[PDB]
């Protein structure tokens, strides 16, 4: 079988017959108001067991640190609990691994119960207003105590590092959102810092006009937290998130980034003052309020809103204008996998209300909702290539601010994404003709050129070239790889510890109000922070470069000997020699960046 | 007893105790909108048997 454009193909009557059936299959809910979304999950887009697997060995480590917060707690029946979980884990290594059940309601219903964050949420099929005091909950007693919580799932590093300045730094070019600052060359009126600010944290040797003239001043800015969000309670405690904004700088000459300055709000008052390197304990926290909006930011504008929500609309579209018998559809269906069944994960619970989100994280779920609203809104889909948002920012010199793995980690990959699609797209469009001609590509480009209040993607289009060809499906594949990596999987690594960053901050402010024990989140809710991200960030499913299908098969999805007998063997080669580069970067580094390494990057979006 | 501020209580931690028991019995509801209403009516709040009896002379006299 060889894929082929529409106005080529042999038998059109046959295809376009297809897409009617498709379209049936693939139809439209409202499950997010403004957004195009899928009516449920449908049949072939089930998850495959080898995801469920997979997934169902994480939901199960999570549940056993679970029962044992709960022996700690109370210093037979949490014991039955510990040995039920642990034949689960025995029906995972052996019933669904037969292949040629368990699968079916556990494991799903499992990662409902973390991501709903329902309590009960010890051991599924055992069915025989505060939160249950048999476990961890409440004010602490002790910083201890979050460390504690991570028994049976392993404190990650950051907890033991988060309060230098150095790691203050890694958040911005290395963390979870990776992609915020933004070189300057004059300070915001609303944020003038000093030259005393600057001196330290540069030195008495540096100056700021020195940074500034030679580009060596970037600026991070969560002004839309501000715009957006509204501060929730939680049974009476009330959480907040401010809209900071926070100076870096590089050495003269190059070197790594290091914190200057912070601003809490947006506007200057007598409650709100810059916070400097020096000023102590008003300092930890006023970079410990940077990253509960970071928090909320990364978890929805990095994260979920521009990976998982903004896929959702192209996935879509692909179904129902796209035939099978389309090369196009055999380029990005397969970076697909696990995108239908995981959006209709978050939808229904992890975002919706009662949720995960709207406990542990400061706003209202609602006013977190607009926040992803707003930035899926404002994006240029054409204009956010990875090296187009790198000039945008101004981090584009490697010999200044010459520590930002995931630019040069990513940048590596981008290329090797597009020369693959490149060397796909002009194999089979051939001339420029085969691209207007084609009437499934320009009715997918209509529905996703529809305007943002109508399902569709904001600045996507118009798709009248290879060259805008080749971007389009660019993007979708970095963005369903590499860019959801860089998002997803410092979740477990970065973010799973409570004072590292959190979704909330339970004081009031930077201006430092007592022991540090009262700016975390309460005990339940800090587990389930630790217990719902180590889900979504612990599960490596399919591999970039890679493509088969979700059946137990597993079997090559290619079919065209073209591609697959040399097309994709030099994707997967060039994958592996930047593979070679990446790896070798990083033993050289300190704070580790491993979400650009090919060896470890999914095809698709799908926890 | 005698009443304290709680700046200067001799047994303050007790006192936590008490009011973090006292906030699960007196939660919120929004029974009336732009409005902080309690959740049902808390068992100590419920109506003592003198305001039962002086009620219940009246409601049978409208009855």
């Amino acid at each position: 079988n060889i894929p082929t454009l529409p106005q080529n193909d042999p038998r059109p009557e046959q295809r376009a017959q297809q897409l009617d059936k498709a379209r049936e299959t693939y139809k439209y809910a409202d499950l997010l108001p403004p957004l195009a979304f899928c009516e449920g999950v449908p049949k072939p887009d089930t998850p495959s067991a080898a995801w469920l697997v997979t997934v169902g060995k994480v939901a199960a480590a999570v549940a056993l640190n679970a029962v044992a917060n709960r022996r700690a707690w109370k210093r037979f029946d949490v014991g039955g609990t510990s040995e039920e979980d642990q034949n689960e884990a025995g029906h995972n290594s052996f019933l669904a691994r037969l292949e040629n059940p368990s699968v079916l309601d556990e494991v799903n219903e499992r990662v409902a119960a973390i991501l709903g964050a329902k309590p009960n949420r010890h051991v599924p099929p055992a069915q025989a207003g505060n939160v249950s005091k048999d476990g961890p909950n409440g004010r602490p007693q002790s910083m201890d105590d979050y460390a504690n919580l991570f028994r049976r799932i392993t404190l990650p590093p950051i907890a033991s590092t988060w309060k230098n300045d150095s790691a203050f730094a890694a958040y911005r070019v290395a963390g979870p959102n990776a992609s915020m600052i933004q070189r300057i060359t004059e300070l915001p009126d609303n944020f003038a810092v000093t030259d005393a600010h600057y001196k330290q944290a540069m030195g008495e040797g540096d100056s700021l006009d020195a940074a500034k003239a030679e580009g060596r001043l970037f600026l991070a800015d969560w002004k839309l937290i501000g715009e957006t969000l509204v501060n929730n309670t939680y049974k009476g405690a009330q959480k907040t998130v401010y809209a900071p904004l926070a100076l870096f700088a590089v050495p003269p000459g190059g070197g790594s980034l290091a914190p200057v300055a912070i601003q809490p709000g947006q506007t200057p008052s007598p409650t709100n003052k810059i916070y400097a390197t020096q000023d102590g304990n008003d300092w930890l926290a006023a970079k410990s309020a940077v990253q509960v909006a970071e928090g909320n930011y990364h978890e929805l504008v990095s994260h979920l809103g521009l990976t998982h929500l903004l896929l959702e609309p192209i996935v879509m579209a692909t179904y129902r204008q796209l035939a099978q018998h389309h090369p196009i559809y055999m380029l990005l269906i397969p970076h697909f996998e696990g995108t239908l069944s995981i959006n209709n994960s978050a939808a229904t619970n992890l975002i919706a209300p009662g949720g995960a989100v709207d406990l542990i994280f400061a706003g209202t779920i609602e006013s977190e909702h607009q926040l992803a609203l707003a930035a899926l809104k404002r994006h240029d889909f054409m204009r956010s290539g990875l090296p187009d948002t790198i000039e945008q920012r101004g981090v584009g010199d490697t010999s200044v601010l010459t520590d930002y793995p995931y630019r040069d980690d990513g940048l590596k990959i981008w290329a090797n994404i597009e020369r693959w699609v490149t060397a796909y797209v002009n194999n089979y469009y051939i001339s420029e003709a085969n691209v207007t001609q084609d009437t499934e590509l320009q009715a997918w480009a209509a529905v996703l050129s529809k305007p943002f209040a109508e399902g569709g993607v904001s600045g996507f289009g118009p798709i009248d070239t290879r060259a805008a060809l080749i971007f389009a499906c660019t993007k979708v594949i970095f963005t369903a790889s590499a860019e959801h990596s860089a998002v997803n999987f410092p979740q477990k690594d970065l973010m799973s510890y409570a004072p590292a960053i959190t979704g909330a901050g339970w004081t009031a402010a930077p201006p430092s109000q007592g022991p540090l024990k009262d700016f975390q989140p309460p005990l339940e809710l800090a587990e389930l922070q630790a217990e719902f991200l180590y889900l979504l960030g612990g599960v490596h499913h399919t591999k970039l470069g890679f493509y088969n299908s979700n059946s137990f098969p597993y079997r090559a999805w290619f079919k065209d000997p073209k591609i697959t007998a040399e097309l994709l063997p030099a994707f997967q080669r060039d994958l592996a020699a930047s593979e070679e580069l990446i790896v070798a970067a990083n033993a050289t580094r300190t704070f580790k960046y491993t979400y650009m390494i090919p060896s470890t990057i999914p095809m698709s979006i799908n926890i």
